[PDB]
């Protein structure tokens, strides 16, 4: 049964609610982004209207085989009427195709559902600027002050400089980057650009990348592993055993691997600056964990909410424990007292 924080009161609508069967009263199912915890339940047999971005729609059709007649893509930054209710989709600064949804309820209430997001000051000049929001359904993944990490630009700077140094010292080194979902494509694209290489990957991952509307993508990626010196592999294979086994398959072309695991936050963030990060090494294999996040830091989240000044907040992440829920409620009250709304 569908939980309350996935329902939009005063409408026929749900958000990211595909794993509960036929939801009673639901006339349109919104999908914020193509990540498995959110799409869980969709398949080619789904027969209700799905509303989403163009990119999410490409993935639904090609990867999950949802039939075209049930896919309803909407442009961003554009007022649209859905089953008699005005909606707007906004870029969520998460993975490709990820949106926030603004719902203008027939009674005058305005609701923002962030989906998953990485808050940014640029959002303060979107269509959010123009009116008041009563209810915020908020991605609270990192809602605690211990969660710090650097900008995405600092992280990419570190990775580019690391890869270019290693391969210039040793032209026979291979770079490998882990992946298990869409998102974080800048990591592998930036490294391949500095090295003058295409990114090599499986047929299944190439298929997924071809759904994302990235400019000039045919110039950047390939299924011909032999022609490429940046390879993508499943995240599960980014360990000493998995990488040893991959180096065997490369036909003595390479004699060293430098690999990247983009994670979210890890507790080595509490002590170490990005500049100071070091790898784990065994023989001719080195593995860097790099803190590339597609969710808001605590400070970014706090800034956004203090700017928006919502009347009520409904968390969508970490809602399963009493300790979590109490911690989050305390920070929301601090923020409101500090800012005066
Ligand atoms: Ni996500």
């Amino acid at each position: 049964t569908c939980p309350f924080y996935k329902k939009i009161p005063g409408t026929g609508f749900t958000v990211d609610a595909f794993q509960y069967g036929v939801v009673e009263g639901c006339t349109a199912y919104f999908l914020t982004h193509f990540h498995s915890d959110h799409y869980a339940g969709l398949s080619k047999h789904f027969t209700f209207p799905v509303y989403c971005s163009e990119i999410t729609g490409n993935l639904l059709k090609n990867k999950l085989h949802v039939q075209e007649q049930y896919i309803h893509p909407l442009p961003l930054d554009t007022e649209c009427i859905v089953n008699g209710v005005k909606v707007v989709l906004l870029d969520a600064n998460h993975c490709p195709g990820a949106v926030m949804i603004l719902f203008y309820l027939p009674n005058g209430t305005v609701i923002l559902h962030t989906g998953d997001f990485r808050a940014d000051p640029s959002m303060e000049r979107s269509l959010l600027a123009d009116q008041k929001v009563h209810m915020l359904y908020l991605d609270t993944t990192y809602c605690s002050p211990e969660y710090t990490f650097p900008s995405q630009q600092e992280v990419i700077r570190f990775a580019i400089n690391t890869a270019f140094e290693a391969v210039t010292l040793n032209p026979h080194a291979l770079v490998v980057c882990g992946t298990y979902s869409i998102g974080k494509e800048k990591v592998f694209l930036a490294i391949a650009d500095v090295l003058g290489s295409k990114v090599g990957m499986s047929q299944e991952k190439y298929k997924t990348l071809q759904c994302l509307n990235i400019p000039e993508i045919n110039s950047l990626i390939t299924t011909d592993m032999c022609s490429s010196l940046v390879h993508l592999l499943p995240m599960m294979q980014i360990n000493f055993k998995g990488l040893q086994s991959h180096l065997k398959k490369c036909g003595g072309k390479y004699n060293q691997i430098l690999a990247f695991r983009p994670t979210g936050w890890t507790h080595s963030n509490k002590f170490t600056r990005i500049a100071d990060v070091i790898p784990q090494t065994k023989g001719n294999i080195s593995i860097y964990g790099i803190p590339y996040s597609e969710h808001s830091s605590y400070l970014e989240m706090k800034r956004f909410v203090q700017w928006l000044k919502p009347q009520k907040i409904i968390p969508t992440v970490n809602v399963g424990t009493w300790k979590s829920r109490s911690t989050m409620e305390k920070y929301f009250r601090e923020w409101k007292l500090e800012a005066g709304y």
